[PDB]
């Protein structure tokens, strides 16, 4: 099952463009110090397309050194091409991770069936468990629910999806069905101004990026509901969505990582063609985290 | 200038897993003999994901003692990330390619001053001409008219784009602005069926799917438009509609495929998660291509 | 306040294009037998474009009437000129309405500032409660939740709004805005299958098209939220999802009429522009009723 | 076939609360002077919402007397109730309008087999020619060009189709296929900034909100597309883009009648809900204007 409540999907900080794992380490303990309750890395939030292969098993081993199997590490493996997506599938497998993260194939808008075939062609071939990532505003292919569903039902593999279609007939509708056919399959949110309403739908929690600068207010939010306080989780939720909606006012992770940068946790640098957060946004940022308590 | 007309996007026929490349030389003599302006190799029409890259190296070598100067070859060469995209640019640049397309980052969704210093990375550092390719539906974001202009003027070695947004108002928008950044731009459709309009906003032709399997009537549409005869153009197009609309039923290349097996020239075989037409499908093309000839 | 829970935007009846009040009269006691809270007459689902100023008068004060008080009568007054529609909000006062239920004015879309000078002009000149309704795909125009949230600060009269806009993000918005301006505004959804949701956002109910078919059903849907057995809400949510979808799967109301005459309560006509429900619908009205204990 | 070229949806001016003729017919003459070949009163840009009966009769009645049969008068006299629709038809055939647009219903959303009802209906019983107004960003229904077809092939007296949907396919598309049924029905764009390409499209013109302010400068792109000249009418459509798109700027009329205003023309009064437009927007049209030479 992985996790239930908060996964942060962690950014990958960069010093003169190199990974800067000093940095990154601070930032792990802050979420582990923090009840966080998994690790996603490497997926959008962590420049996935600009790290490559030797940085990634960096990373990756780096991530379970300090964890020290205290809660399970995520690595985003999934790609456009179903083989080069096993290699990293198993190259994360062989590392040690926990779990892998895979995206619907991007640009090449698979069908559905395309889509069943792409995550049943690498759950035969793995004994990791498997998150399927639906993310259509970026990949160009929406998963339906019907679909999930399939998939949770033959793929035993395959042990949940992280939901980032906004609709919520979409979130609705893929917690109902795929735990229809499966009552052990996970759903969380990738959305973080989604989660309380795909809480109150059925699902798990959250795969977060406001959770790498305020884990314990996206923690509290989740463990809120959990303890059937429907309301204080709201509450929470309402007190977050400044937060929630400034991290996205340019592509993720642009904000967030200015946002850490203001808070002394990392440099503000991205890879090329990520660019740093223009002025205005780190202006809103500084008011929305000090109005936040978070500086 | 590379060409005005058209330019075929060409597939890249697999068989039994490997590249066909007996079939593949048939389906190119096919656009040499039918008055086709240039091959675009390796775009998403070819595959681009699932070739890997000994396949690539093979498909352009191959490509260009084929065609033997008499047109120019294009490669798809871009990916989401700055670092890789100039490796696939120079690899192109070192077998002879005459261009390289270059897609804006998928996935990732960079600003617009991403877009510009993603360019101008790539510009500084080949001596291929680079044309952009702007297909928001496929990678999450769209080059606006306004930046695609200054990459016009700015970067000399962008010689051009591929649009294929099929709102009219960024086709009219993104012919205007660039050509008076730099008259000599080129502006390409992306969209078989917004050739027609495209050449009546001021641009140069089309990087075209269905011109792989009627190569002879879209290079009459354009050649008719360019003579000044815009009802016989329009004629064309409106002939043609049929079978732009039944080539896109299911994500391009998986209708192609398909239509150029029932022309037999190639095995109707794709790499996940792609997969092939499904029986619908065939029955449409089938009577489509009849109904045009072609079959 | 008006009411908390549903309120049936109840269908008018025609016979041979006539109202026709004793189909009307047993759709109303079904309503009230079943425990609803309001009824909302002359909304969209009961034909309002079609419905001549005598016909209104005689279907108000005949709902008055058989209802005895019991429960509020809110008449539909809304159109697109301001003077037009405070001409039928003096009408439904002066026939003892216990509210209105006014439309933004659709076709003409007016600005922001304009639908808040609309129900100023119209709020300064009734002793009515008024309903705002928010309803974009029909209208043209999105009320927006700060626009709302004005109207609940500055107009002592409108007491509520009912959010037909789809958006998550705009029902949690209108909901937390409109109450925080002034706690007691009412915010009920104007979408079936958006009801639990809002309940979870924090909104008081719904104006309801489900319930002239299954009035006791959409009842428990809110009652049980109300109790705070959230799970039990959703169940009932979930359990009437396939109704909910029929009942839209042409334009409200020939679904809701097809499934009323299926019922028996009324004959299935409706006023041009509309017509009855094709026989597909009708196919997939009679089965969803079937298997949802309705027939 | 009332006209090809440009006809001037024209605003109803007012002054102090009522029918300003004075300044209406100074605009008349304008629209004449400058070789406009239809005027449509009472459309959306003459705020048909909120004139009462009294003021459409006067209005109507002027403008007969004023134009003298120098170009047809088309009353819009279109509503979302089929009876209350052939009751504005019948008004203007009393009257002795040249023809009707009649707009699709809106708010209801009616069917296709609904609008094809509804125009049979009114078709039937007025020996006016009619044009249906297809404008789904106003009125939640959109016309398919199957159905404007099959209305072209079945209702002698409907003579063609206003047609405001954006999209380039529809434009295409609605041009192909009414033509096609009955070869004289006549297709003229209801948003300027498609005029050009509806031209290249076979179209026969736009009915008009910037011939409001630039009569001269719309009927010389046509002008000049009708001579064949592809180009030159291009260039005009390029000049008068920043026009074009100021005037939309806010909900069309408010931004026409401020630029009317700003020329002398008119008062800068509309009806609720309509109001006048932003300090901002005054001052776009105020430079626009002068760019274009028309202040
Ligand atoms: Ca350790
Ligand atoms: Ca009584």
């Amino acid at each position: 099952h992985m996790f239930r409540g908060v996964g942060t999907a962690i950014v990958t900080p960069f010093k003169n463009g190199e990974l800067d794992l000093e940095s990154y380490e601070r930032l792990v303990r802050y979420q582990l110090e923090n009840g966080v309750n998994a690790l996603i890395v490497l997926g959008t939030t962590g420049e996935s397309p600009t790290v490559n292969e030797d940085e990634r098993e960096k990373l990756v081993s780096r991530t379970l050194e300090i964890v020290d199997g205290k809660i399970p590490v995520i690595v985003g493996a999934g790609t456009n091409s179903t083989e080069k997506t096993l290699k990293l599938v198993k190259q994360a497998e062989k590392l040690g991770a926990n779990g892998v993260l895979v995206v619907t194939p991007y640009y090449n808008k698979p069908t559905q069936e395309g889509l069943y075939q792409h995550y049943k062609y690498i759950s035969e071939r793995t004994d990791l468990g498997i998150v399927v990532y639906n993310v259509p505003g970026r990949t160009g292919v929406n998963v339906l629910p019907e679909t999930a569903a399939r998939i949770a039902a033959d793929l035993k593999n395959v042990v949940g999806i992280k939901e980032a279609n906004p609709d919520i007939d979409q979130i609705d509708r893929t917690v109902s069905l795929t735990k229809q056919a499966r009552s052990d399959f996970m759903v969380w949110s990738g959305n973080d101004d989604r989660t309380f309403y795909l809480l109150c739908a059925g699902g798990d929690g959250v795969i977060s990026v406001v959770s790498n600068v305020a884990p314990k207010q996206m923690v509290e939010l989740c463990a809120e509901y959990f303890s059937g306080n429907l309301e204080k989780s709201r509450e929470v939720h309402r007190k977050l969505r400044p937060l929630m909606k400034a991290l996205f006012v340019e592509t993720n992770p642009i904000p967030v990582k200015a946002a850490l940068n203001l808070m002394g946790f990392i440099e503000n640098e991205l890879r090329l063609p990520l660019v740093p957060a223009s002025e205005k946004t780190v202006e809103l940022l500084r008011n929305v985290l000090k109005e936040s308590g978070l500086l």
